[PDB]
């Protein structure tokens, strides 16, 4: 509790295409506090729930990227929203994607925020939110 | 009309599996009024939200297709469980995907159900599950 909490979300069995952009992600939020995160570089069910659960409760922030569809990315963000948490997603257009409705549509542009970017950007983006 | 039941299925995730919402919807129908996005685009995405969140409140039971992964059908349904709603998902492992943790780990066997099927199955188990 002696640095912000910060909650990283992406895909994992919605599939890991961008796993490499989660890490580069992470290793930038490390800056910024201790981050609670299942993704780990690649250097039961129950349980991984609660334990996404017990981190998502204690986070200060909620990131996520939400370019690769992702029910458990979903269902992260509605818990969020619930235990009313300050919530940053980035997703990147250049996919194809269109991002779901239900996650544009949260956004209020304070409390939950959603940001596009591209590729090479993420990590200045970062440092804009969290005021480097 | 009463039982209302509002039914999440992948869209802007993909369509995959449209065919199987229709039929799911059209069996629900015999069961209660069916709210749900789907029918047999963005830049007005607050109101899609706001619109689904409304039919989640007024929802006596939600069911939820769960195959094709999909953000919005996750985030409904983490809403649903912040809302203690009875909650039914349905998942294909033909499909040859692994379902989400966070959605098989939340089951607790009554009011948030995850139900493994196969094509040709669903129209019987919604039966069984809504008597
Ligand atoms: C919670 C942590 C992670 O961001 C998310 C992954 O969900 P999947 O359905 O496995 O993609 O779950
Ligand atoms: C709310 C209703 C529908 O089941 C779900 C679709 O989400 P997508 O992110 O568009 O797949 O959203």
């Amino acid at each position: 509790m002696g640095r912000p909490a910060l909650y990283f979300c992406g895909s994992i069995r919605g599939g890991r295409e961008d796993r490499t952009l989660y890490e580069r992600i992470v290793s930038r939020l490390r800056r910024f506090g201790t981050v609670l995160t299942q993704h780990v570089a690649a250097a039961g069910d129950r349980l991984i729930h609660e334990q996404d659960l017990e981190w998502l409760q204690q986070a200060d922030v909620v990131v996520a990227e939400v370019t690769q569809p992702s029910l458990g990315v979903g269902y992260e963000l509605g818990r969020a929203v619930a235990f009313n948490k300050r919530i940053l997603c980035l997703f990147r257009p250049q996919s194809g994607r269109v991002l779901s409705a239900m996650i544009r549509g949260a956004a209020d542009g304070s409390r939950f925020q959603v940001w596009d970017y591209e590729e090479g950007e993420v990590e200045a983006l970062l440092d804009r939110y969290f005021e480097a």
